[PDB]
């Protein structure tokens, strides 16, 4: 009937949904007013919390708050990747006939879900948010996936959509969606090379696309599976723990809720630092009855992650090399991921590309969703 098709960025740490309507794309904000919602699902005695409500209680419910499902989806339990990651997740992953599965306690009873089931919960929240905005039912959808996702991971993502009551029109690659967002898919009678630099919450991807006469071709990809904004937050944490230890003589490492409450403050300050040069850290009763009041400068923040930010260029060089291109041969540089909002990273990348201008007018964390929405409208036949 009507039901606008939506574009959904099913992210590792955050997801985003947008619709194309009347020539323009609108990225839908949630009930809390955020344009992206955490890819978190929590289980308690009384309820199943999803998104912001879920993430905002993780310090209390470590064992029953699920995240990083995108790292599990489509894989086997005996998968080396699963085995490694598994070691640092506060929730349990079990082996159900070769398939990895998350084990959580809900309403007193022990329950387990397949990665696909967790993702469908997040997708339900996105569809929900979309519907709340559109004031109409949403069925059709285009969901995005990393270019390196194999048939299994891709099917598992389609499955997650089906479970959530979404008719997935197509599963397109994330880098391809970011290009479409900026319109780099328009035919110009020439072959164009685009570099997608994607730095999100916990994954770093770099892909070189070649678009000719309308068709995309992934030339090369590179990055680091365990490099993201969360790593930057941690450096700040260690910094403040040592600060507190020095100024109060009490190490707070031991207290897991104090540490996580600090981390939450650091993530927020980090965001403020992308627009301001100083940020306040106000934490009442951080350890025992000690309030932790301090501040940090962008200069110090950059100091804390120097090597990290700098190392970002290594995967870029490799990408160029594998694609068999020189810096000069790349036509467009698109910034994707919430972490690309950091000034220093934008500087460092530009300097590397000898001054070339960065594509970044569309919020990097909303770019993929933006492109998916455009593509959804096309597939639905309304654009
Ligand atoms: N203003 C900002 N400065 C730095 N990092 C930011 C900013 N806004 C968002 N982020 C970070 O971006 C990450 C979210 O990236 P996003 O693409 O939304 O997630 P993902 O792709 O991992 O699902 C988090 O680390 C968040 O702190
Ligand atoms: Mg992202």
């Amino acid at each position: 009937s009507k039901g606008p098709a939506v574009g959904i960025d099913l992210g590792t740490t955050y997801s985003c949904v947008g619709v194309f309507q009347h020539g323009k794309v609108e990225i839908i904000a949630n009930d809390q007013g955020n344009r992206t919602t955490p890819s978190y699902v929590a289980f308690t005695d009384t309820e199943r919390l999803i998104g912001d409500a879920a993430k905002n209680q993780v310090a209390m419910n470590p064992t029953n708050t699920v995240f990083d499902a995108k790292r599990l989806i489509g894989r086997r339990f005996d998968d080396a990747v699963v085995q490694s990651d598994m070691k640092h997740w506060p929730f349990m992953v079990v082996n159900d006939a070769g398939r990895p599965k998350v084990q959580v306690e809900y309403k007193g009873e022990t329950k387990s879900f397949y990665p696909e089931e967790v993702s469908s919960m997040v997708l339900t929240k996105m569809k929900e948010i979309a519907e709340a905005y559109l004031g109409k039912t949403v069925t059709n959808a285009v969901v995005t996936v990393p270019a390196y996702f194999n048939d299994s991971q891709r099917q598992a993502t389609k499955d997650a959509g089906t479970i959530a009551g979404l008719n997935v029109l197509r599963i397109i690659n994330e880098p391809t969606a970011a290009a479409i967002a900026y319109g780099l898919d328009k035919k110009v009678g020439a072959e164009r090379n685009v570099l997608i630099f994607d730095l999100g919450g916990g994954v770093f991807d770099v892909s070189i696309l070649t678009i000719e006469d309308g068709i995309f071709e992934v030339k090369s990809t590179a990055g680091d599976t365990h490099l993201g904004g969360e790593d930057f937050d941690n450096r700040m944490v260690n910094h403040f723990i040592a600060e507190f230890k020095r100024k109060h003589k009490k190490d707070i490492s031991e207290n897991k809720r104090a540490v996580r409450r600090l981390r939450t403050a650091c993530e927020r300050a980090k965001r403020t630092l992308s627009s301001s040069t100083q940020a306040s850290i106000e934490i009442d009763s951080l350890y025992e009855g000690i309030d932790f009041y301090t501040s940090i400068t962008r200069a110090r923040f950059e100091e804390l992650n120097a090597d990290l930010f700098r190392g970002t260029l290594d995967p870029v060089e490799k990408a160029l090399r594998d694609a068999k291109l020189d810096k000069s041969q790349i036509h467009d540089i698109v910034l994707v991921g919430g972490s690309t909002r950091i000034p220093k990273i934008q500087k460092l990348l530009q300097d590397f590309f000898n001054g070339k201008e960065l594509n970044k007018s569309i919020n990097p964390d909303e770019a993929v969703a933006y492109g998916a929405a455009v593509q959804a409208a096309i597939l639905s036949g309304d654009k």
